[PDB]
C-alpha cells in the first residue's frame, strides 16, 4: 500500500456536503472553522464517526479571525479559543491567509499556540514564500504542505475526479501527498466523485489515511 490524505476545509456552518462527509464513509480529516453556530458540534460528530479534526483558522488574504492589525497577545488568545472551540482538534490549517502567512510576527504567535497544544500544522498552500515551514521547523512543530487542489471556487464532479487521479499519480510515486477539498456551495459535487473514486484508489493500492499519520 501507499498512503495519501484528504483534508476537507470549511466545516462549521450548514453548507452543502457536510452531512455527507460527517457520516465517515470516506477517510478524510475535517477542518472546522471556529466560532460558527455548529463548529463545536460538527467537531463532535466527526470524532464519533471516527474522523480526525483540525482547526480551520481564518487568516486575512491580500470573524474573530486573524488580521494584520492584531497584537501578538490578541493572536494567541484568538488561537487558544479556536482550539477550545473545536474539541478533538489535533492540528491546524490556514483558512486563506495569503498575507498573514508572510508575517513573521503573527505566524510566530500562531505556531507558538499550536505548539502549546502539541498540535501540528498544515500549510494549505495559499502562497508562494509561506513562512510556516521555516517557523514550524524552528519552533518544533510538525508541519506539512498541501499538494493540491481537490476543489475550487467553481468546481464540478468531473473536475474533482480529475484531481483525485492527479492525487493518485503523486501517491503511486510514494511522496504521500495531501489533497484539499471543501464543503460549501460546490460541496455535494466534491463529495460525489471523491466518493466515486474510492474503489479505484483501493484497486490501485492507495490508502486514505488521516493527515496526522503522514507526519512528521
Ligand atoms: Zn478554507
Amino acid at each position: 500500500m501507499k498512503r495519501a490524505a484528504i483534508i476537507i476545509d470549511d466545516f462549521g456552518g450548514d453548507v452543502k456536503g457536510v452531512d455527507d462527509f460527517l457520516t465517515g464513509e470516506i477517510p478524510v480529516t475535517v477542518a472546522v472553522m471556529p466560532f460558527l453556530e455548529h463548529s463545536t458540534k460538527q467537531a463532535e460528530i466527526a470524532q464519533a464517526a471516527g474522523l480526525e479534526v483540525i482547526v480551520h483558522m481564518p487568516l486575512e488574504p491580500k470573524p474573530s479571525g486573524i488580521t494584520s492589525n492584531l497584537s501578538v497577545g490578541e493572536v494567541k488568545s484568538r488561537v487558544r479559543k479556536a482550539f477550545d472551540d473545536i474539541p478533538y482538534a489535533v492540528g491546524l490549517n490556514n483558512h486563506m491567509g495569503s498575507k498573514i502567512v508572510e508575517n513573521e510576527k503573527i505566524m510566530r504567535a500562531i505556531l507558538e499556540v499550536v505548539k502549546e497544544k502539541n498540535a501540528f500544522i498544515i500549510d494549505s498552500g495559499t502562497s508562494p514564500h509561506s513562512l510556516i515551514p521555516q517557523l514550524a521547523e524552528e519552533l518544533e512543530v510538525p508541519y506539512a504542505t498541501r499538494s493540491i487542489f481537490l476543489d475550487n471556487t467553481h468546481s464540478s464532479r468531473k473536475e474533482v475526479i480529475k484531481n483525485m487521479r492527479k492525487l493518485a499519480k503523486k501517491a503511486k510515486q510514494g511522496s504521500e501527498p495531501i489533497g484539499i477539498g471543501h464543503v460549501g456551495v460546490r460541496g455535494d459535487e466534491t463529495y460525489a466523485g471523491i466518493r466515486s473514486m474510492l474503489d479505484e484508489f483501493q484497486a490501485e493500492s492507495i490508502q486514505l489515511v488521516p493527515v496526522s499519520q503522514l507526519l512528521p
